[PDB]
């Protein structure tokens, strides 16, 4: 009974959704389209990106604005929308449910990812609770510590213990156990840490992002938790490329505009600069160029 179509003049956000929330390009036409869009200092891509700027930002975020939850946001202007926020269980009051995090769609489902900020000192117990309560098995950390290394640490009613650390040049892979001290139930956890993605910036090469993503997929119901400082820019770019690669492999099509549109509908600022958006397109170009008769 929830399936309905809106009349005009009811929600201008929904009208935009129906009208222009997609720009689908077949891979066979993508090199020609990329050439057009990158001309004159990326004018075409800049227009796509500026058309995305107000998407999603009219949605309510009352929980995020509660006085009780102010200390739980890193920035007073990066706030989770109510509709997609990760709601935690409650012990003492309703606001116990709050964390600056959102469910983000991936290629396969609407809860494929949780996008969140790197924990604060006062939200560290909440962050590991989320990991526990939402059955997270993979964490993706994009930066340029909230976990133990030496011995087990308790964060609230959860104990975390490190079981492996492999340091590589571009990234680190850490394994943990996450154990509810009240119930004794333990889950495994793998953390994939990309170690030089600059804030507001992009990795040094497209291979680094693509190969890191494929590392995440080869080394993994349950959400993938992605975080960065604000939980939007690098986090959104990561999720986007993952969605794009699946769309290229399974469909023969690309929709960077539509995937970022969809991200913005679930959390603010996803893919936070124009260069990150252009970078997603250069990633696609390089994937397309690498996947590419005698006459008698
Ligand atoms: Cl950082
Ligand atoms: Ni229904
Ligand atoms: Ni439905
Ligand atoms: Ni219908
Ligand atoms: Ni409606
Ligand atoms: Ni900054």
């Amino acid at each position: 009974h929830h399936h309905h179509h809106h009349s005009s003049g009811v929600d201008l956000g929904t009208e935009n959704l129906y009208f222009q929330s997609m720009k689908l390009i077949r891979v066979e036409n993508f090199e020609a389209y990329f050439k057009k869009q990158q001309a004159d200092s990326n004018c075409g891509f800049a227009e796509e990106y500026e058309d995305l700027k107000l998407v999603g930002i009219s949605q309510p975020k009352y929980a995020a604005e509660l006085a009780e939850n102010r200390g739980k946001n890193r920035y007073n202007n990066v706030l989770p929308y109510d509709i997609s926020r990760v709601k935690l269980s409650v012990q003492t009051h309703s606001t116990d449910d709050y964390i600056n995090a959102n469910y983000m769609p991936g290629y396969h489902s609407k809860k494929d990812f949780i996008a969140t900020q790197g924990p604060l000192p006062n939200t560290l117990k909440d962050f590991w609770r989320m990991v526990w309560e939402k059955n997270v098995y993979a964490i993706i950390m994009l930066t340029k510590e909230y976990w133990p290394s030496k011995q087990a640490q308790d964060y609230g009613d959860i104990t975390v213990a490190m079981t492996s650390e492999i340091v590589l040049p571009e990234w680190t892979i850490r394994d943990f156990t996450v154990k509810n001290i009240q119930t004794s139930e333990s889950h495994p956890l793998r953390q994939f840490h990309f170690t030089s993605w600059p804030d507001h910036g992009v990795p040094d090469t497209t291979d680094l992002l693509i190969n890191f993503r494929y590392l995440v997929r080869d080394y993994m119901e349950s959400p993938i938790l992605v975080h960065s400082s604000a939980g939007v820019g690098r986090t959104g770019t990561f999720i986007a490329i993952d969605r794009l690669i699946y769309q290229i492999e399974n469909e023969n099509t690309v929709d960077v505009y539509g995937i970022v549109y969809d991200l913005r509908m679930h959390r603010p600022l996803m893919v936070q600069t124009e260069d990150q958006y252009v970078f997603l397109n250069q990633c696609v170009l390089d994937i397309v160029r690498s996947q590419k008769d005698l006459i008698y």
